[PDB]
């Protein structure tokens, strides 16, 4: 009831926080697209070397990988 | 050069979610033994207001390996 309320509201705000953030959809867009892997590794090693890996920090790194997807199969 | 910045707002983004949500909590506390209709009923009300964002696609891919894991486990 509430708890699935409360969880669906949760990845509301997620996808809009990802998807809403225009300085993001920018910076993916301008990812140049002849090593988009490497830059996708150089990213997600510096989500490590903080010492702070999260669960935010791997669904930004996916939402990144599935733009950088999208773009190369556009 | 730019990854830079780049890595650094997915940086802060991620960290903003993380502190202002308990997910991890929340996942782990719905129920183990009905994990289709679960799924079904938090994808309808991320959709029911029309909205079929990118970022709502990746935050319910996530939501449904976190599920089968769980079911996994």
């Amino acid at each position: 009831d509430a708890s699935t309320k409360k969880l669906s509201e949760s990845l509301k705000r997620i996808g809009d926080e990802l998807n809403s953030n225009m300085e993001l959809q920018r910076m993916i867009a301008a990812v140049d697209t002849d090593s988009p892997r490497e830059v996708f590794f150089r990213v997600a090693a510096d989500m490590f070397s903080d010492g702070n890996f999260n669960w935010g920090r791997v669904v930004a790194l996916f939402y990144f990988a599935s733009k950088l997807v999208l773009k190369a199969l556009s």
